[PDB]
């Protein structure tokens, strides 16, 4: 048989082609996500779309083919159990895209073959993928039933062309039908070459990037039977098991008379789920439901949103001034032009993207590789040399302007 297990791996998927992805994540997984009939599975998605599928291969049959999602080779003509592989989660496409985008383990570009290369959307998706350091890329040519052999092969060359002189030179790109599920068995092999799963030390301190909460207490709900609240999030690293202390950070916003602060939220794991599955212990890979003993108005409605979790007695800084090395692109993609990327200014406001978080900032320092920001807000910092996103509102539009690691 094949074994029950969590995700291993995040891969988002982003695409110009709108129904493209959803239909994309669909012909891997086989089942339709999109409105699943069944909201008793607490929540996990914060709007983006989600789904889990097994991978597996069949040794014996012919490659791309041999593989498949589910335990059974009858497709290549065998009464056989394939080899089971492992399980895969899938991310489907500003704070919140920022938000998905710290969860991927890597990702899958969607071009319309019917389509002049490259759209719009998809260099500024391109640019998001270098931004946010994703570089496990597969580029998908969806709907290429609809072109000519000759017309995908040109745009397959044009696509190549582009990314020969970039660090996506060697991305490989895979001819597709979403809807009509043509050659899906090669980009599952391309997904098993060129998206392996991170490697992984579980001895490492238990980190969640946490990006929903809820009360799942239904109306009508007698007292006594109350749960915890619950929180929805991505470990990133180590391991979480219940009962485990953790605590949220930078946790619960108190106000004492004419005061702020942010005192850190401890609680118990009571239970830890991936999909409507119940698990012992919760790893990294997946999305993520973590029961709390938490007084639910904590949770409810996204209250925790943006936070991490670690264990109580975890060492973590949590930070209103961060000092980061920046890099910043040469320019922007815009609706007509290109534009030049201005460096970075004292007094001037940036937006940081800091895991699952999005916090406002000033600039009160500017150097060449380094810059000092004082938060509005304040973000736990678990790791040195955690990546950041470091955004400037232009034209009236926030857009990411270059990346940097914060250093302590």
């Amino acid at each position: 048989a094949w074994p029950k297990v969590q995700p291993e791996v995040n891969i988002g998927v982003v695409g110009h082609v709108d129904h493209g992805k959803t239909t994309l994540v669909q012909a891997i997984t086989g089942i339709w996500t999109s409105k699943h009939s069944e909201e008793l599975k607490r929540g996990m998605t914060i709007k983006l779309g989600y789904a889990e599928t097994n991978i597996g291969v069949c040794e014996s049959c012919k490659k791309p083919e041999a593989y498949v999602t589910e335990p059974s080779c009858k497709s290549c003509g065998s009464d056989d159990e394939p080899k089971f592989l492992r399980r895969i989660s899938f991310i489907d496409a500003m704070a919140t895209m920022l938000s998905g985008a710290a969860l991927m383990d890597g990702a899958i570009l969607v071009v319309a073959a019917n389509e002049p290369f490259p759209q719009p959307q998809t260099r500024e998706h391109f640019v998001a993928l270098g931004i946010i350091g994703v570089k496990n890329l597969i580029i998908v040519q969806n709907k290429v039933d609809v072109v000519s052999k000759e017309e995908a092969l040109s745009q397959y060359r044009q696509i190549k062309q582009f990314t020969k002189g970039t660090w996506a030179e060697n991305v490989p790109i895979i001819p597709v039908s979403a809807l009509h599920k043509i050659n899906i068995d090669s980009l599952i092999e391309g997904i098993e070459e060129y998206i392996k799963t991170p490697y992984r030390d579980l001895s490492q301190k238990p980190v969640m990037l946490v990006i929903r909460s809820f009360d799942v207490n239904k109306p009508g709900t007698q007292f006594n039977e109350l749960k915890g609240g619950v929180i929805g999030g991505s470990i990133i690293q180590g391991l979480f098991k219940v009962d485990q202390e953790i605590k949220v950070l930078p946790g619960l916003r108190v106000e004492k008379q004419g005061k702020v602060s942010y005192e850190p939220i401890f609680t118990k794991i009571s239970s830890i789920r991936f999909g409507d599955e119940e698990f012992k212990e919760a790893k990294p890979g997946g999305l993520v439901a973590i029961g709390t003993y938490l007084d639910p108005s904590l949770t409810k409605a996204d209250n925790l949103l943006g936070s991490i979790i670690t264990l109580a007695d975890a060492e973590v800084p949590v930070l209103w001034n961060i000092r980061i090395k920046y890099n910043l692109l040469e320019r922007v993609v815009g609706a007509k032009e290109m534009l030049k990327v201005d460096p970075i200014r004292a007094k001037e406001t940036l937006m940081l993207s800091v895991g699952s978080s999005t916090t406002l900032g000033i600039v009160t320092s500017v150097k060449k590789d380094e810059i000092e920001v004082e938060l509005r807000r304040p973000v736990a910092v678990w790791s040195n040399n955690i990546r950041t996103v470091i955004s400037r509102q232009i034209a009236g539009r926030w857009r990411m302007i270059g990346w940097g690691l914060v250093e302590i």
